[PDB]
């Protein structure tokens, strides 16, 4: 089966909601374990206490860069890198979930929640999963954002972990 993950998302403090997503074992198990080792911290180290540092309205919510808190950083449960899975998957509209990168395969940590179709992006972004509830708490992200990425708020994932 597909792992159902959450994220526990507050701005300023106050909680916003839980956005839950299916991970794509099926087509990126690879990518899709990353990220689930990655909410449940199992590994001692992932996305609990860390930001969307970047949210672009009508674009995308950037966050999961836990080592710097500033999108230079984040990693792996397999190291500092690892490759580009697949590219089987297309960024179809809101709610998909997808690997930020610095390049070919330079997949961490850091991933984005896209608000529309950002299908330019297929075949460079590695999609692995999709929102399966909770697009009204990624708007609400969404709407503390600006074009140049800066929040007007922190966004803090206070809490993330697997449903099943
Ligand atoms: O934020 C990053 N890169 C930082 C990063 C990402 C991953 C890792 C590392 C560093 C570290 C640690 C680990 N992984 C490896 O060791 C490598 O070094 N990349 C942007 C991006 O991916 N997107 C997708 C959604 C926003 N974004 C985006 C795309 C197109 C247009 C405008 C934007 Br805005 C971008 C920005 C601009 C062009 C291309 C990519």
């Amino acid at each position: 089966g597909n792992p159902l993950v959450y994220l526990d998302v507050d701005a300023n403090g106050k909680p916003l909601g839980r956005v839950v997503l299916e991970l794509k074992a099926d087509v990126v198990p690879k990518t899709a374990e990353n990220f689930r080792a990655l909410c449940t911290g199992e590994k001692g180290f992932g996305y609990k206490g860390s930001t969307f540092h970047r949210v672009i309205p009508s674009f995308m919510c950037q966050a999961g860069d836990f080592t710097n808190h500033n999108g230079t950083g984040g990693k792996s449960i397999y190291g500092s890198r690892f490759p580009d899975e697949n590219f089987t998957l297309k960024h179809v509209g809101p709610g998909v979930l997808s690997m930020a990168n610095a390049g070919p395969n330079t997949n961490g940590s850091q991933f984005f929640i896209c608000t529309i179709k950002t299908d330019w992006l297929d075949g460079k972004h590695v999609v692995f999963g999709h929102v399966i509830e909770g697009m009204d708490v990624v708007k609400k992200i969404e709407s503390f954002g600006s074009k140049s990425g800066r929040t007007s708020k922190k966004i803090v994932i206070t809490d993330c972990g697997q449903l099943s």
